[PDB]
């Protein structure tokens, strides 16, 4: 019965290191994909990625960063921005039982898990591994590494669900508030970018391989010649807060979360069934009386994936389908961080009245025919937006956000 | 609002491959710790572990097991058990939107993350890696690999929180039911046992190393000479169900979950603060009118950990201390699977009227003075039990289970 809003955001992504940079990129349809020497040298076929253009060296206190992996670093920087953007002072959120944190990653830290085994197998054994690998490699690193330094006393854990990870963290945060257990929950996620993890996707043929020479055109959701997704990394964090608590401190409210769906396909391990997506979106729209103005699709730019979701979208909206665009064409697929980052791109579109373009569509796929997929930045007043996140294991998450009435 | 009960359980641990075996071990105070040739050969100082004494070969269909890591295999086997024990048939939990799964692990699969890296750096490259490493290495593997073959259509994700992982999974399941979103939720988790992961703990001096010659005495919670925990693996899974729905099908009810606490220390990265534990136990007890008869402590057998919890317990119960015993003294520390396995040991004690002994205590720690620590199997009619789980990153979880009035 309690209402939930988002009052702060922070983000470190392939298209910007803060909301101002991300905003500019979204408006210009600027690609964040670059050529990766690291990937080429690893022997992978996919040589493109959506990397965070930022040197994180010295940006975090040494006694804190020694426990963190990149996913944690990205999520940490995103949280610092979110706190600042939310206008929360230490005495408000620190050592407060009503303030928690729910953030996770898709793979934890393959890089440090491998570093650990490599070091152990060297002549120095244990001495070479060091005492900080566990907090870097454990799956809950993103939450453990942020909750501790920020003095969080409320809920503290990570939710992981492949590409839906950070979307579920936000949804669960919403539930914590609706249950009256928390007033504020920092929700988000992070994902490192490395060949140790990337090669695994390359091995199953999930990554784009035909456009290494033109990195900016590799990610091309809904294009007839898409050939897999482009791996990316980074972090994002949003401040999920109970409505009255937010109004009481005169917070800036981006939007209210009015719908959250989380379903399971129970079918295929790697491909969506579409059936689960239909249920997920319908569940998220239950109770939402206003139409969806814009839908930030999951669209990873994969042959099967993009169309399964388009079919699900046709079945749910029929002849009233919303404007659609896949930001992954610009950013790439950040996996664990995708959910929160795309929620942020959607909040920015809602806050600034515009629809980011779905770029790189030279030839539209037959199955996308008739849908209103925006291909050029369009100014427009949005009121209700939806964002999809579907991960391996048939896990689905959908978030619906709406502007707060005047 | 709605009440929640546990109507089934499954388990695979160092002291038994099913509840019958576990009961026998618990009643006799038998250790599941053995010498590990694998750990010794890896170059570690700790050579003991709580291994699953079971050959999994052929226990799972080839088409399904090919996507799984050991954590998933253990959780999968535990779920089959739980389904049978709960008296559920396929059409009752399959393709059912009201039925979900929340299970996780603490480290995902260090073994396969390393396997992919090694394979990739080899003469075969991508071909040696194979197309199944992603689902084996991702942090959400335990939930993805179970929800797909069991045709789950409800919620589907993993919660990871170090040693508190499977405890938060159960608590989150309770919430999903209280929210009226699900009628049944399979909750639990698993953790693989391997040197790739173990060496990381040894590297930070967390594992027992002075008792390799006498494996069964290495894990000695509360003993003055404890020197770290003994790592273990395995899985566990419970059927969390809405009360009226369970009665309507004549299910066997082990107990009602009357309390669930989830807090954060916001203090130290590796050591509990004590304060967070206090708040967690008090939170789980709020509204529970009956006294706590038994407390299955976290007690990992570490110098600092064991006492912090003892201080917290004393802070919460003063002199009306409940009966206490650390089962890890017998089983070892199963990390991500500890939460659900220990909840299961407690349910068995509640079910069969006895208190499992806290073994290997030759010289009780002074700081344990004045507390009711049970060192010998005691038949006693139990009614309300509590189980603590505290993990790295200062994440806490407490579960309170009570017999249902006839
Ligand atoms: C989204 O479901 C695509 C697959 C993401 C898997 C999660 C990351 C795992 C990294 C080892
Ligand atoms: C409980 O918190 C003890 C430490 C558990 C760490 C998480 C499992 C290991 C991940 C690599
Ligand atoms: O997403
Ligand atoms: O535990």
């Amino acid at each position: 019965m309690k209402r939930v809003v988002i009052t702060g955001l922070g983000i470190v992504s392939s298209i910007g290191n803060n909301q101002q940079e991300v905003l500019a990129s979204l408006r210009e349809g600027r690609s964040g994909i670059t050529f990766s020497q690291e990937l080429k040298d690893s022997g992978m076929r996919s040589h493109v990625w959506g990397n965070v253009k930022l040197d994180t060296t010295g940006l975090i206190d040494r006694k804190v960063v020694r426990f963190m992996s990149d996913a944690s670093i990205y999520a940490f920087l995103s949280m610092e921005q979110a706190i600042a953007d939310a206008g929360l002072s230490p005495e408000a959120y620190q050592n407060n039982p009503r303030v928690g944190l729910i953030a996770g990653s898709g793979g934890g830290s393959p890089r440090f898990q491998v570093f650990g085994a490599d070091a152990m197998r060297g002549p120095r054994g244990l001495k070479a591994v060091g005492p900080y690998v566990v907090t870097k490699a454990m799956a809950s690193g993103v939450s453990a590494c942020l909750a501790t330094p920020f003095k969080i006393h409320g809920v503290n854990y990570s939710i992981s669900s492949a590409s839906a990870t950070s979307a579920h963290c936000i949804g669960n945060a919403v539930e914590q508030i609706q249950l009256g257990k928390q007033d504020i929950v920092f929700a988000g996620g992070g994902e490192e970018l490395c060949w140790e993890m990337a090669c695994e996707f390359d091995a199953m043929g999930a990554l784009s391989t035909k456009y290494n020479d033109t990195p900016e055109k590799a990610s091309r959701t809904y294009d007839a010649h898409r050939d897999g997704f482009v791996i990316a990394g980074g972090g994002g964090m949003v401040v999920v807060e109970e409505l009255e608590h937010a109004l009481a401190r005169g917070a800036h409210i981006y939007a209210e979360i009015v719908g959250y769906g989380a379903t399971s396909d129970g079918a295929d391990m790697v491909a969506p069934s579409g059936e689960g997506a239909v249920r997920c979106m319908k569940m998220a729209m239950h109770g939402v009386d206003t139409p969806i103005d814009y839908l930030n699709s999951h669209g990873t730019s994969t042959p099967v994936g993009d169309v399964k979701e388009l079919a699900a979208i046709r079945e749910v909206f029929g002849d009233k389908s919303p404007a659609i665009s896949a930001t992954k064409a610009m950013t790439g697929h950040s996996l664990g961080a995708a959910g929160v980052q795309e929620a942020i791109y959607s909040l920015l579109m809602l806050e600034h009245g515009f629809i980011a373009p779905s770029i790189n569509i030279e030839e539209l796929d037959e199955q996308a025919a008739g849908l209103n997929i925006v291909t050029e930045t369009t100014d427009r007043e949005l009121t209700t937006v939806m964002s999809n996140s579907f991960g391996f294991g048939g896990t689905n998450a959908t978030l619906v956000m709406r502007k707060l009435k005047d």
